C-alpha cells in the first residue's frame, strides 16, 4: 500500500525516495500485461521518455514488450 | 585499447565524447567475466555512480553480474 504520509509520487526517483529505497532495489509491474519489470529495464524509464502508469491506483511501468505498443 | 594523445578519462560519458560515440555505440569490457558488456549494462554503469577500472591499460567496467557481488 501507498498511503499518508507518502503522497505517492508520479516520477520513478521519488517514488523510490517514499518508499525509502534505491532504484536498484524496487521493482515495478508491467499495467499491460502486468509482467515483474527487470530492475536493469526499470532503468530505461529515466533512460528514457517514460511517466508512470497508475493502473486503479497501484504505480505500474510500461515493460520492453509493451513498450512499443505505447 | 587506449593510448596518446588521448585523455582517457575514469568517467563513461567523457570517454564517449572522447572517442567522439555516444554510450550506446561505446564498448566496454568486464573486468572480471573478461567478456563484452552489452548494450543495457552499458546503460547501467552510467546509470550508477561508478567508474571505469583501468586494468592492464584497457577501459574494463563491471557488469550487473560481478555488481551484484560487491
Ligand atoms: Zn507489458
Ligand atoms: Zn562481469
Amino acid at each position: 500500500m501507498f498511503q499518508d504520509p507518502q503522497e505517492r509520487p508520479r516520477k520513478l526517483p521519488q517514488l523510490c525516495t517514499e518508499l525509502q529505497t534505491t532504484i536498484h532495489d524496487i521493482i515495478l509491474e508491467c499495467v499491460y500485461c502486468k509482467q515483474q519489470l527487470l530492475r536493469r529495464e526499470v532503468y530505461d524509464f529515466a533512460f528514457r521518455d517514460l511517466c508512470i502508469v497508475y493502473r486503479d491506483g497501484n504505480p505500474y511501468a510500461v515493460c520492453d514488450k509493451c513498450l512499443k505498443f505505447y
